[PDB]
């Protein structure tokens, strides 16, 4: 079966709503996807929805003959890492701890899938709250609710469908828990310190009210440090620092969902490191290839927590061993080539270019924003946003929509300034056409 | 980091409650796991909890130099198959359809993880019921409950934690929906046709009562065709045929969870093919490597179902491309070497040997049972069962517990009769020690 027949074959069995190209697995490389049908090269600011750190076929992986042998050994089989340990697995875990570890969060747990990473973070919190309640003479039936934000996206699974609230298409007609949801006080243009502080104060009031009206029943607060799917909405560190204090006052865990922000994109291992707020638990995925949680801080105060008691958390495989081997090589490249720092520098460059765009097109390029390489801007209407994405597609630049009017950039950490310039050049060409 | 240091390294970050061995990825093969620490070979009747169809490093995979190149191409990267299609993906899908497909169930959907496969089956049913309700003048807020069995295991995720009911450790302190649960009328020794029929009639009465007391609100009935984790509990085809009629009478979908039974273990592609009951949806995983659902039958009667409307179901990756490439090669081996038929024949052999054991040890080897290679027996007490597993471990045979008193066999489809004899020889040696 042939590149020009891929869509026909898949269309017999599935809804085929993805891209019109067929990925060439061999010829794609770095910031470029190759369409196997035409041979056209596409500039990639999409990176499999922000899940590729180094882009396609990175040289450090492709040229490493020893790694080839390690990867092949892992790829031929699929052990249940839950039950059966290997050297390949242990090397991944120690390098994950070294490169991305936080000394306050020593407990690691791996699983396949971002939604399930978040769910295990939730399960840790539910167990923790119930046991903390029990230890202090409170009914252990209490501790089952999750405080969360409007505009959140945490996944499409049983628990995360009660949290995710972006597009109705995602959650409509699926049963949900009635969990408390508060306004998201994200930064918007033309609001100064005082106006921001007032916005935050109102979310915080809603948060406090939830805690007081559902006593001992809220196990945790979950947030994305920067909301991705909801529209690259950024929050001041002050908001989360206040939430941190409020969580502690009501004995609730703070969980950061770093599935989209994590693994270097904002310029640090984790976005929370720049906000200077310490979470009790972090859910990770996408760029990490294997998904999972890191936990500690207050979690350890309950001695029989989910990380200390056998069989409270599990899955058949405990993550994909092939993903672990690939991820450990990727982490070694990040560490050796200083890619977090490269993301800070190139992220400053991308951001500066978006600021220039805003100046040249004041009524059209709205709210340029970003942290590291996680950058975005918005258009006046969703029709404009949609049209700009199509115009870029015609020019062989792949970017992603978010929310109602946002265009987001998700370049690989290895993107060059010339590649950023090419993406920006395409946007400048397309904009007069959309206006 | 060295085989003898694997447990120490992992133990700094995780609960290390798995096996005392370290898997040698290279030297393991067929029905044998190799401990990298000692070089001792272990007879494998566990197969990464029934997730390996051909065992370790099968020759058809290891010796195939063209497949090596295809696997390597897939393993180096991890595309989002949700968005970006490839030839590798299309070849997997057409071979899955050819080898395991059912002409009544043409809609395929893939995802990482068995619990999420079941959840997507549930989501399809919730959407279907709500839309079917709406189309017939019934409130579309109705259709949110799942009828299911006692002793069921469907996963450890948000929706499946409301269904799974085996050991309290799995579900305790996690929030749940109040979904209707009925007795499981499984076959037990010393019950004849009439007594079985009475048992079934009572479950069916409970099922009917649930439907009548929760009108238009039960979207589906979910079952394992043979309950695995709950204790290899088998059901007569009559029970499911009656459930099939009852589902149709109340406009509810029937879903079979074949994550553990599927992909040839019982001697057919799917266990439901031997029960002669047509499901509307099948959840699969484990041996398939990639997980997912097949759907059709009544699903198609709602034209805007979840398989026809973009973005109702999704994940970042849409399954792991490396798993798809491996699975397609495994399916080709199954088809070429007649491994379903080999499972029927060797399954009859294993079963006959367990019958012999029951005769030689009448008060100790209870209820020998099986379908194909999915076989089991029970012991008088859980202390006896636990001790037998330890005694087998000392003799380098790996088997799994289930329920309170069951020992289950999960050999690879490629197991030989000499390997079955070796496992049986070990059980005969260990039994006098446990008594
Ligand atoms: C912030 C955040 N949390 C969890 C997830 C879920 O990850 P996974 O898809 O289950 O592996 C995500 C995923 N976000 C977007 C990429 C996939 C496409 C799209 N979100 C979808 O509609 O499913 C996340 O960003
Ligand atoms: C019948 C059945 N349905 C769903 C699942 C869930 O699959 P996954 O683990 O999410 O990939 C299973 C899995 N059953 C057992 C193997 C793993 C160990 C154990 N069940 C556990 O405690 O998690 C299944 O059998």
């Amino acid at each position: 079966t042939t590149p020009d027949r891929v869509h026909e074959v898949l269309g017999r069995s599935m809804l085929v709503d993805g891209l019109d190209i067929v990925l060439d697995l061999t010829r794609s490389g770095g910031s470029y996807l190759v369409d196997a049908i035409t041979g056209r090269r596409y500039l990639d600011m999409f990176t499999f929805v922000a899940s590729s750190a180094l882009g396609m076929n990175p040289p450090a992986l492709v040229d490493d003959r020893e790694f080839h042998a390690e990867l092949m050994q892992a790829a031929l089989n699929k052990p249940s890492n839950s039950d059966v340990y290997s050297v390949a697995m242990a090397r991944f875990v120690e390098t994950f701890a070294r490169v991305l570890g936080d000394p306050a969060l020593p407990h690691l747990f791996f699983v396949e899938g971002g939604a399930l990473a978040v769910e295990n973070a939730l399960k840790a919190a539910f167990d923790w709250k119930s046991r903390h309640n029990q230890a202090h003479g409170i009914d252990p039936a209490l501790g089952t609710q999750v405080l969360h934000l409007r505009g959140a996206f945490h996944g499409r699974s049983g628990y995360t469908l009660s949290l995710t609230n972006t597009k109705p298409t995602i959650t409509a007609r699926f049963p949900k828990f009635d969990w408390p949801r508060i306004d998201a006080p994200y930064m918007r243009p033309g609001l100064d310190e005082p106006a921001m502080a007032a916005l935050e104060a109102e979310a915080l009031r809603q948060a406090r009210a939830a805690f007081e009206t559902r006593p001992h029943d809220i196990a945790c607060f979950v947030a994305e440090p920067i909301q991705g799917e909801g529209g690259d909405r950024h929050f001041r560190p002050e908001f989360f620092a206040a939430m941190r204090e409020l969580c502690d006052e009501f004995d609730a865990l703070l969980i950061f969902d770093e599935v989209q922000t994590g693994c270097g994109l904002t310029g640090t291992a984790w976005a929370y490191q720049q906000l200077d707020v310490a979470p009790d638990i972090v859910a990770f995925g996408k760029k990490t290839q294997v998904c999972g949680v890191m936990a500690g801080r207050r979690v350890d105060e309950v001695a029989d927590n989910v990380f200390a008691v056998p069989s409270r958390l599990n899955s058949t495989w405990g993550g994909n061993l092939t993903d672990m081997v690939r991820a450990r090589r990727i982490l070694e490249v990040i560490e050796a080539e200083g890619l977090f720092e490269r993301a800070v520098q190139h992220g400053k460059y991308l951001r500066a270019r978006l600021d220039e765009l805003a100046a040249d097109f004041p009524a059209v390029v709205l709210d340029p924003r970003g942290r590291g390489l996680m950058c975005a801007f918005s258009l006046p209407t969703t029709a404009d946003r949609d049209e700009l994405i199509r115009q870029l597609w015609q020019r062989a630049v792949i970017v992603l929509p978010a929310g109602a009017d946002t265009v987001r950039f998700r370049p690989p950490l290895t993107v060059s300034t010339a590649e950023i310039d090419a993406a920006i050049a395409a946007v400048r060409s397309a904009l007069p056409v959309v206006t």
